[PDB]
């Protein structure tokens, strides 16, 4: 089975989170690809049993390219009933991962806890939190 970790990142912080989530999924022998939203194909979303989506927060929102990706591409992938996860890096208000999770639920996805947001640059211990989210995603995939 297969998971995909899709992200938007402006300075690398959400990207670092995404790669650590993927490392956690790999560690449980679930296939995974960690990929920027710009490069992901519709078929790759359709193929996946679990889709984790991450964005940083700019002016209290996920950035517009990610909002479009979610409203157009993710909806078109027919994700009803799939495992979802939401994450991102932020500086003080941190709305984007909350908004991502809400969008996923509206789409019919079952969003795992925790929705994971991390201030500024992830420390090593922060990246262990990310790895744990990936382990949890893999275990959820294998349980289904
Ligand atoms: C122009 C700009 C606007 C930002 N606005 C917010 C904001 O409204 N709320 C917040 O929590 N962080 C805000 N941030 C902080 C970023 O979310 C934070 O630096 C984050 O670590 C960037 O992660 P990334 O490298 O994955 O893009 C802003 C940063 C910039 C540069």
């Amino acid at each position: 089975m297969k998971a995909i970790v899709v992200y938007l990142s402006t300075s690398g912080n959400t990207k670092a989170m995404a790669e650590a989530i993927g490392n956690g999924i790999e560690s449980k022998n679930v296939d995974v690809q960690v990929i920027s939203f710009y490069d992901v194909k519709l078929d790759e979303l359709k193929e996946a049993e679990a889709i984790a989506v991450g964005s940083s927060t700019f002016y209290y929102k996920m950035l517009l390219p990610m909002e479009k990706f979610m409203d157009e591409t993710l909806v078109a992938s027919n994700p009803q009933g799939k495992i979802g996860a939401a994450f991102g890096s932020y500086g003080w208000s941190g709305e984007a991962p909350i908004l991502i999770a809400e969008k996923m639920r509206e789409m019919g996805m079952t969003v795992m806890d925790p929705v994971l947001r991390i201030l500024h640059k992830p420390t090593d211990k922060d990246l262990q939190e990310c790895k744990r989210l990936g382990i949890d995603i893999a275990e959820k995939v294998k349980h289904k």
